[PDB]
C-alpha cells in the first residue's frame, strides 16, 4: 500500500492511482515573480468561531484533527471561492530536518512543515461527494517556519503522545483553530489536487503568504510519531510530504501585490 517510503513513496503512486501524472495536480512550487496580482480576487473570510473539534487520529500517514462538519459551524467563504465551504479536518505535513517538509514551496524554499486545513463545499452534501468534484474542496495551507512556539499549536502537540500509532485516536474536544493562524490572511490560489491518494483533482487551493513559527520542541513532537502500528517495527512518522508537481497549464494568482 501507498506510504512514503523508497518502495511505496511519491515516485510509486502513478501505478495505482494514474492520475498523479494528471493536469492539476498538487503540491507545486510558488514562484512568487510569476505568480499574477488579481485584484478582483476577494478577502478570504475565515469563520471558526463556532468550530466544535472531536477528535485527534492517527492515520498513518499524518494526525487529523477531526471536526463536526454536520451544520455550518467552521466555513470557508470569499477569497477565490463561490459558496461555503465547511471545515472537516485539520492535519500536517513535516520534515526529518528543519530544512524540508512542506509540501508547497516558495521560490523553491521548503518550509518545515505545512498545516492544511480542509474544508468542502457544502453544494456537495457529504466530504465523499465533494472530492469527486473539480470545485469540491478548499484547502487552506499555511507555512510552518522553526523559531518561537506558536501557543495555539501546543494543545495539539501535548496529546501526541496519546496517539503514537496508526489507529490510535482520542477525544480532542474544545480546540480552537484560530490560533493556529497567521496575522495576514494574503493568499495565492490555484487550482490542484488532493497531496494523498487518491490524489483526486478536487482542491481549490489557497496558500497563505505568512507563515507561522513553532519551536523546535514542538515540531521535535511531531517527529517521534509512527506510521506503524503498535507491535509492529518503529518507523518514526517524518518526511510525509509530497514534492512539488510540474505547474502546466496553470497559473498562480495573488490576493496582494
Ligand atoms: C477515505 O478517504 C480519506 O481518508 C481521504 C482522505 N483524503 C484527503 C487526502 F488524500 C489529501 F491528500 C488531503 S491534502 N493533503 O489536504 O490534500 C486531504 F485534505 C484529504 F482530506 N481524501 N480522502
Ligand atoms: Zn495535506
Amino acid at each position: 500500500h501507498w506510504g512514503y517510503g523508497k518502495h511505496n513513496g511519491p515516485e510509486h503512486w502513478h501505478k495505482d492511482f494514474p492520475i498523479a501524472k494528471g493536469e492539476r495536480q498538487s503540491p507545486v512550487d510558488i514562484d512568487t515573480h510569476t505568480a499574477k496580482y488579481d485584484p478582483s480576487l476577494k478577502p478570504l473570510s475565515v469563520s471558526y468561531d463556532q468550530a466544535t473539534s472531536l477528535r485527534i487520529l492517527n492515520n498513518g500517514h499524518a494526525f487529523n484533527v477531526e471536526f463536526d462538519d454536520s451544520q455550518d459551524k467552521a466555513v470557508l467563504k470569499g477569497g477565490p471561492l463561490d459558496g461555503t465551504y465547511r471545515l472537516i479536518q485539520f492535519h500536517f505535513h513535516w520534515g526529518s530536518l528543519d530544512g524540508q517538509g512542506s509540501e508547497h514551496t516558495v521560490d523553491k524554499k521548503k518550509y518545515a512543515a505545512e498545516l492544511h486545513l480542509v474544508h468542502w463545499n457544502t453544494k456537495y452534501g457529504d466530504f465523499g461527494k465533494a472530492v469527486q468534484q473539480p470545485d469540491g474542496l478548499a484547502v487552506l495551507g499555511i507555512f510552518l517556519k522553526v523559531g518561537s512556539a506558536k501557543p495555539g499549536l501546543q494543545k495539539v502537540v501535548d496529546v501526541l503522545d496519546s496517539i503514537k500509532t496508526k489507529g490510535k485516536s482520542a477525544d480532542f474536544t474544545n480546540f480552537d483553530p484560530r490560533g493556529l493562524l497567521p496575522e495576514s490572511l494574503d493568499y495565492w490560489t490555484y487550482p490542484g489536487s488532493l497531496t494523498t491518494p487518491p490524489l483526486l483533482e478536487c482542491v481549490t487551493w489557497i496558500v497563505l503568504k505568512e507563515p507561522i513559527s513553532v519551536s523546535s520542541e514542538q515540531v521535535l513532537k511531531f517527529r517521534k510519531l509512527n506510521f506503524n502500528g503498535e507491535g509492529e517495527p518503529e518507523e518514526l512518522m517524518v518526511d510525509n510530504w509530497r514534492p512539488a508537481q510540474p505547474l502546466k497549464n496553470r497559473q498562480i494568482k495573488a490576493s496582494f501585490k
